[PDB]
């Protein structure tokens, strides 16, 4: 018998995160304009396929793009998903409030580059959210008239 | 197993911006003043401040914001941007921070705004962990990018 089977309960992880630090074999792949130079907004996890679905921001000829990627578990416990090439990445520590992975990219080149990640949640708390709407609602503000930062069509430019 | 001493100042650091309301729905608009994107805040207890770092479009143009609060006797807070703000705290903790402020603008109007914002917090044994797998890879420290400060430092 190799190892045994791992339960697995990362759903509770689903929401808004962003990239702390990126490592790289080929720095050219993490300088600006580089394809995983990669300010990540928000990542979802679905236990029942065992995927997980990335949702972040990339620079590509001084323009902004949103990308969205899934990936996929293998029986081997790390992921695949297509993006600038081949990936086959493992989550090496992941907690509710972080991750550390380890991805190996092979561009359409056959170029092997491993890299290395730090990417950190950001957790609203209900009981926090709770009170920010009670204050709103005594102040006398209108739902209608408040603007979601989380989430929004017009933000900032990391660069 | 381990955890950082309790202090205000150290509740300094990156933070950002979840939820604004208002009264005045063109203050948080497109373009409105107070739609502000928080990069960062740093508490200082000895001088009783609060330094904002946050960023607003004017104009269609993305703009750095640096505003200096000063705590009050009372316990609030005293800032000028836009017009004079008297800034009150309504929860804070290492995780978030909710708040209640008044804008009087040089018109004379007033607006109050509620927030919620949240702290992004960077553990050092998963900033260890980081590195240490980092090694293990060949990878150099100089070919690694801090994706956190350039989003704290836009332009
Ligand atoms: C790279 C962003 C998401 C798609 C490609 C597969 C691996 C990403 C893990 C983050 C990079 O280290
Ligand atoms: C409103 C100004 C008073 C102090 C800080 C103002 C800038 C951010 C707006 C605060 C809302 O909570």
């Amino acid at each position: 018998a190799q190892e045994e089977e791992a339960e697995q309960n990362l759903s509770e992880l689903s929401g808004p995160w962003r990239t702390v630090y990126i490592g790289s074999t080929n720095p050219e792949k993490i300088q600006e304009n580089g394809p995983f130079r990669t300010y990540f907004r928000e990542l979802v996890f679905d236990d029942e396929k065992g995927t997980v679905d990335f949702y972040f921001s990339v620079k590509r000829d001084g323009k902004w793009k949103n990308v969205h990627v899934k990936a996929t578990k293998q029986d081997d416990g790390t992921y695949v998903a297509d993006y600038e090439g081949q990936n086959v990445f493992k989550i090496v520590s992941l907690s509710r409030t972080h991750l550390v992975a380890h991805n190996i990219n092979v561009d359409k080149h056959g170029q092997t580059t491993e890299l290395t990640e730090l990417f950190v949640k950001l957790n609203v708390e209900d009981e926090d959210l709770e009170k920010f709407w009670k204050l709103t609602e005594d102040k006398g503000i209108d739902k209608k008239n408040v603007v979601n930062f989380l989430e929004n069509e017009n933000h900032p430019h990391p660069e």
